């Protein structure tokens, strides 16, 4: 194929990026059936204790009702409840044994792996390069 | 807030700068309605006269239905035709699209980051793509 002027865009190659990272994580953390984003929202409500879903979400650039959404089947399968009795929500038991298992995953088989593929250097100039870019873009 | 783990995990950082490319990419190509994707589509398939759909949507990294119902769309706003021909209409979308995600987006990007930092970017994001 003619890939053309697709080959000249940091916005298509940051996109591949992207997409193969999302495949590998999902395959690493499979054991949990976690995705990036369920991920990442047990480990922020576990972090930080005592603040609303409105701080989650717009934290991880998630909007409002995919956030609910996210909630209610985080909720359905045991991993969060809401305080007693609200809109804070706790994790449970399990949900700290699911996030203390998928930063294991995490750590060891993909974001290693990753590492390695590059070095400190490059992966340290990329993790500075994409926070500038969702930073001042 | 607490963010951990977050602040140097690498898939977290590729999906934010990910999203607000995306955001500003739709913006600047907003008077032709093109997502990212149906940009690189039509893209792909005026650089390739006669390859055949199949060929299009695995490049891309695309499902199957998926990409059918991208091509009802795109084939239902009068840019292509049924292997995939691009319009004339599609081939004037595509040209616009193309200087102002030239001319008003990546050169920004360049700008924001340097000429040698933004080039580095690419390459090394390209080697995950492939390799990781």
């Amino acid at each position: 194929l003619k890939m053309g002027e697709l080959s000249e865009l940091l916005g298509y190659a940051l996109k591949r990026a992207q997409l193969r990272v999302f495949e590998d994580f999902l395959h690493c953390v499979a054991p949990v059936q976690l995705t990036p984003a369920q991920f990442s929202v047990l480990l922020l409500l576990d972090a930080n204790p005592g603040r609303n879903q409105t701080e989650i979400a717009t934290t991880l650039g998630i909007l409002r009702p995919n956030f609910v959404a996210m909630l209610d089947a985080l909720e359905g399968r045991g991993l969060c409840v809401r305080t007693r009795s609200s809109h804070i929500l706790m994790l449970t038991d399990k949900g700290r044994a699911t996030l203390a298992r998928a930063k294991k995953l995490v750590a060891t088989r993909h974001e290693d792996r990753l590492t390695e593929l590059l070095g400190r250097d490059n992966r340290d100039a990329l993790l500075s390069m994409l926070a500038t870019i969702a930073r001042e873009f």
